[PDB]
């Protein structure tokens, strides 16, 4: 029930962890 | 019962987990 | 039971690790 | 039970870590 | 059990960490 829940408008992308990166342009 | 759930709208994919990376543009 | 939300709007990710970084523009 | 939760509205990305940055504009 | 729970309202993030920066305009 909800137990992970991701919510994102107008958003670059969540990064989560360890040597993640991200290039916006 | 809604156990995941990923919204997204205008935005990247989201990258979860250990050396993961994406380039946007 | 919402042992993981990430609710974020009009915002850029948020990168929770180690040599982690965005660029944004 | 709550154990991670993030929620901001209308911010910049909250960069937490080691060598992490990002550019707002 | 809200080990970690960040919440802010139209301001801009806080970086914690080492080497860490943003520039934000």
């Amino acid at each position: 029930d909800d137990l992970i829940k991701y919510t994102i408008f107008n958003s670059s992308g969540i990064q989560i962890g360890n040597h993640n990166y991200m290039d916006v342009g």
